[PDB]
């Protein structure tokens, strides 16, 4: 198991624009596209992304590039910020792909609101950073992912996605 695998099995892969779980235009393997209602919008930005007029449908080739491309810029993401980053480096493998995960999901901001558990994280504190990563609107909206990773942070192990 690898960072890449992990975030198939946790966003799928679909090969025409479709509404997240928030509602929002995404396609391929979790590219969010656009907030937009419009799904005109998420066209145009599908097409920018891939350069190409795709009339909202892309190959799985194209999913797994825009793939390796979001999971690049979420760790370059990580490392750049400074509330990210020194959590990041305390952390060993199997960790570290757990929050690269949440930063993917929920944007380096996103992640970075949870001082708390952050803390807790470089801590090693796993039992009570998996608790205080439990009460939040991220759990509550997608539990079984949630569940997932907080797991994978308390124990260090790949076992929730075996
Ligand atoms: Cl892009
Ligand atoms: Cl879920």
């Amino acid at each position: 198991m690898n960072i890449f695998e992990m975030l198939r099995i946790d966003e799928g892969l679909r090969l025409k624009i479709y509404k997240d779980t928030e509602g929002y235009y995404t396609a391929g393997i979790g590219h969010l596209l656009t907030k937009s209602p419009s799904l005109n919008a998420a066209k145009s930005e599908l097409d920018k992304a891939i350069g190409r007029n795709t009339n909202g449908v892309i190959t799985k080739d194209e999913a797994e590039k825009l793939f390796n491309q979001d999971v690049d810029a979420a760790v370059r993401g990580i490392l750049r910020n400074a509330k990210l980053k020194p959590v990041y480096d305390s952390l060993d493998a199997v960790r570290r792909a757990a929050l690269i995960n949440m930063v993917f999901q929920m944007g380096e901001t996103g992640v970075a609101g949870f001082t708390n558990s952050l803390r807790m994280l470089q801590q090693k504190r796993w039992d009570e950073a998996a608790v205080n990563l439990a009460k939040s609107r991220w759990y509550n909206q997608t539990p079984n992912r949630a569940k997932r990773v907080i797991t994978t942070f308390r124990t260090g192990t790949w076992d929730a996605y075996k």
